[PDB]
């Protein structure tokens, strides 16, 4: 298998830059438009094609702050193809660039936007279900200060689009995302709701604070092995132990998310305010100057 | 593009586990033998096929301590196929597992074997040219204490197999490996020799000591951009600055490697002895107990 220079007649395919849920991601060019893009590919022979479903979720999400624009989705030869707005580096990339050390200021600035992105998704009737640093990207140019959220391949509806009736409490039957950032309820095999995305973001923030999480594991392990080893450790590590030595707001955040009822509407503004209050007591300036901008 | 359950009739193909030079790596089964293996695949439509060349280098290297066994190489359909002995996790995987903290004891134990692996390659007339944590794997079972070296896709001959006449001093024309661990001479566009592999190992050891290197960069960059940004930083960072706060042996090692002549035979035993002397002054026990064994 070699990639041609083009995907059909309209798209130049450049280098593979990483992976997403159920597909590989490439740089490319929309040749007719004269615009650089990102392209996600799914092999049509896959047992359960989903790219088309994912693309419809992107289309529904359009217009939200920090949601990439979808240009096209369809088939070309051996692939389904989804063409997206090109963005800046992922937060995992930028964390590495900063030697896996983010300042408290940068953590807080990121937290504010990340909570807002998640809230937006929830406003459109979906749970993201794979909250992780790789799925948040900075923008380009004048939007270099804006955090975007990506990847709707594991996203699932939590309320009816018309009635806003919440899904029933139930066991999970959906494919799941990273064990590392999964909520405790996810490890227990329970359906995710709004609280679970926010709990997972809490683990992401602690990862940025610490550089690692205490349940880090080995890639040379099956998903089954990872869930089991991480479940056991995450379940035996209190929030107060995880968050020791950091501002109390991180533990207050995590405990709030874990104490939500399955169908509660989270108080997003209260969660933002935790961090914004801390930001101002610290004497920080809300100036869009992240750690990597000083590199 | 989907992988069938088998690569031809003899090999079960399991999950993709990572990448190597010019190809992807999969778990698999040699069905006739009833043995688990690792499989490297190269698409036959690639501009410059090299897997067959790489396989011949493996065959030449056979019998060395910490060299994986090669089972077969050949064509199957749209792929060239190279079937290898299955090993344990990479040193990068294990570093992550240990939260990017290795004890001085583990660093020293690894250094001793890594210098020996490199020496072995040199004894067989090749420079490895991509010394990095991902290319060292632990063994399995009773060989769980043994470090293996892998990937000969960038390896190049530095002396004639019959005469042992060293190649002439010259500019490089070969594809190169990771900018991160490259020798300074590699950044200058000069042909690599025995000293360069050892210099690169020095950077690897410092990476294990520090958790990062001070020229760490952003994945969202072209190879050209990475070479240029890393060259400039690596070139303006003295060894004594890189190695500050660590045992002097790390700086003594790096300065020794940088002071070798292009055609010098390195004093491998002197380099090993640096670290072994330190090990004993520290009071450490040579007991094969690495950090990850305490996890
Ligand atoms: F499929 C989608 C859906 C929505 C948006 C995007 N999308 C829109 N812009 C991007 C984007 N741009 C930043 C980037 N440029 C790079 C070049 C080389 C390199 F090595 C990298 F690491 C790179 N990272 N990066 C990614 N990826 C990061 C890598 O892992 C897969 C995701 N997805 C994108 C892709
Ligand atoms: F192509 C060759 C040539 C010579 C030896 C090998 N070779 C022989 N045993 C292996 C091997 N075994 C350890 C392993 N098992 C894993 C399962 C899932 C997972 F996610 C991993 F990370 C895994 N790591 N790992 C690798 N790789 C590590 C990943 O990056 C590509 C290299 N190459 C191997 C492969």
């Amino acid at each position: 298998s070699m990639m041609e220079l083009r995907v059909g007649n309209r798209y130049r395919l450049g280098r593979k830059i990483g992976s997403g849920s159920f597909g590989d991601i490439y740089l490319g060019t929309d040749i007719a438009a004269g615009e650089e893009v990102a392209i996600k590919l799914e092999c049509v022979k896959t047992k359960h094609p989903q790219l088309h479903i994912e693309s419809k979720i992107y289309k529904m999400m359009q217009g939200g702050v920090g949601i990439p624009t979808i240009r096209w989705c369809g088939a070309e030869g051996d692939y389904n193809v989804m063409v997206m707005e090109l963005l800046g580096p992922s937060l995992e990339d930028l964390f590495n660039f900063c030697s896996r050390k983010f300042s408290l200021k940068t953590v807080l600035l990121l937290a504010d936007q990340m909570i807002s992105r998640i809230e937006y998704i929830h406003s459109k009737n979906f749970i993201h279900r794979d909250v992780k640093p790789d799925n948040f990207l900075m923008g380009l140019g004048k939007k270099g200060n804006l955090v975007y959220i990506i990847d709707f391949g594991l996203a699932k509806k939590y309320r009816d689009a018309r009635t806003h009736q919440h899904i029933p409490y139930r066991e999970n039957k959906n494919l799941t995302g990273t064990a590392r950032y999964a909520s405790i309820n996810t490890h227990l095999g329970i359906e995710q709701s709004r609280r679970d995305d926010l709990e997972s973001l809490g683990y992401v923030l602690m990862y940025f604070n610490l550089g690692s999480l205490p349940w880090q594991g080995l890639k040379a392990a099956t998903k089954r092995q990872k869930y089991e080893r991480i479940s056991e450790k995450k379940m035996s590590t209190p929030i107060e132990v995880l968050c020791k030595g950091y501002p109390s707001e991180f533990a207050t955040y995590l405990n709030f998310c874990r104490s939500l009822r399955f169908d509660d509407k989270p108080d997003y503004s209260y969660l933002r305010q935790l961090f914004r209050n801390l930001f101002h007591r610290q004497g920080f300036s809300y100036d869009y100057v992240f750690d990597w901008n000083m590199l």
